[PDB]
């Protein structure tokens, strides 16, 4: 049993955002459970989270994905924004 993985959480198409850290707690289950606390967390101006994105663009489907001080790009069902949206999401 891990110790909680650590996100770093970007809202889609804020430029400005420096990113939220946000630990996954060992409980949550299922994806819509995870939107959910996420949502609570950044609260998106386009509505509750419901895909995230590594930042190679693969969608988080299970869990078991997450990576330990990864950061991941939080949409409400819309794609990702423009490239010049992403430097700080997509910087190393």
């Amino acid at each position: 049993i891990p110790a909680p993985r650590l996100m770093w959480l970007y809202r889609n198409g804020d430029k400005h955002d420096d990113g939220t850290p946000f630990f996954v707690r060992p409980y949550i289950k299922s994806m819509e459970s995870l939107y959910q606390q996420i949502t609570k967390e950044i609260t998106p101006i386009a509505g509750p989270v419901r895909r995230i994105f590594d930042q190679n663009f693969r969608v988080i489907t299970d869990l078991d994905d997450i990576v330990d001080g990864a950061k991941y790009l939080c949409t409400s069902g819309e794609p990702p924004a423009a490239y010049d949206r992403l430097e700080k999401f997509l910087s190393e």
